[PDB]
C-alpha cells in the first residue's frame, strides 16, 4: 500500500478536540514548485475531519471540496503517517509535510475557517525564508460544503 | 562548470560592509539528514572571506578551518550563485542555502565570530520546524586560523 505521507510538524496543543474528532478547515500550501500546489488552484474551501486509518500508521481525511465554481466535490483520502507558529500566530492550527518520491509540500489547517490573517502571514513568512517560495491560499469566500455526521 | 549552488536566502542588511568584503564566520548547519552535514564533524571553527567568482554568476569563498585537533587547514570553494530571523535574532548574520542533485543543506554565518546564540537559537527552531532536523554548530572552542591578506 503506496500512500502519500504525512509528517505533523507542530500544531497549537491548547486547542480542543484531539485531531481526531470535529472538522478542520484547508488555509495555504507552501512548496518549492507550482506543480505541488496546482492540484489546490480550483479550491475555494476544504472542510474535512482526520480518522486513524484502520489499517496501522494510516491517516484517513474524509473532506468535502467547495470549488471556485461554486459546487462541492466529496473525498476521501488515505496516507500513510511518518514513523512559536502555533504558540502565538495560529490559534488552532496544525501544519503537516506531505511526501512522496519527488515531491514535498507543507500544508497549513486550522479548527476556525477563518483564522486571524497573521497566522497565513506567518506560514509564508516562514516558508518563504527556507526558499518554499511556491504559495497558495485557499481565498475562502464562499461557505463550507456539507460532510457526513 | 559543475559547482555546488548557492542561494542567498535572508541577511542582516544592516552590517557593514558588503558580503565581498571583510570576514565571515561558520556558525551552523541545517539539513534533513547527517550525511548532509557530515563532512563539519572535525570542524572547529571557519574564518572566511567571499569574492565574486571572476567568471559570471559564481562565488568564492577562501577559508581557513580549524581543526577540533587544533591545525588548520586552508581552503578555496567555488560555487555556482543561484538565477524576522536577522531583523533581531542574528545580527550581522547570513543565511545561504547550498544545494546540488540529491542534497540540501542550510548554512548560517556570521561577522562575529561569537554571536549572540539566540541566533543559532532562533536558526535551530526554524529549520527544525521545517522538518530540517540534522543540525550541526561549530562548537568555536579555538582561536581563528590565519586567512591570507
Ligand atoms: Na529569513
Ligand atoms: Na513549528
Amino acid at each position: 500500500p503506496e500512500h502519500s505521507q504525512l509528517t505533523a510538524l507542530g500544531m497549537d496543543d491548547t486547542e480542543t478536540p484531539e485531531p481526531h474528532l470535529g472538522l478542520w478547515y484547508f488555509i495555504a500550501g507552501a512548496a518549492s514548485t507550482t506543480e505541488e500546489l496546482a492540484t489546490f488552484d480550483p479550491v475555494d474551501n476544504i472542510v474535512f475531519n482526520m480518522a486513524a486509518g484502520s489499517a496501522p500508521r494510516q491517516l484517513q481525511l474524509r473532506a468535502t471540496i467547495r470549488t471556485k465554481s461554486g459546487v462541492c466535490v466529496p473525498r476521501k483520502w488515505t496516507y500513510r503517517l511518518t514513523e512559536d507558529l502555533f504558540s502565538s500566530s495560529c490559534p488552532g492550527g496544525i501544519m503537516l509535510k506531505e511526501t512522496g518520491q519527488g515531491y514535498q509540500r507543507f500544508l497549513l489547517y486550522n479548527r476556525s475557517p477563518h483564522p486571524p490573517e497573521k497566522c497565513v502571514e506567518e506560514f509564508q513568512s516562514l516558508t518563504s525564508c527556507l526558499d518554499f517560495k511556491a504559495f497558495l491560499v485557499t481565498p475562502r469566500n464562499q461557505e463550507a460544503c456539507p460532510l457526513s455526521s
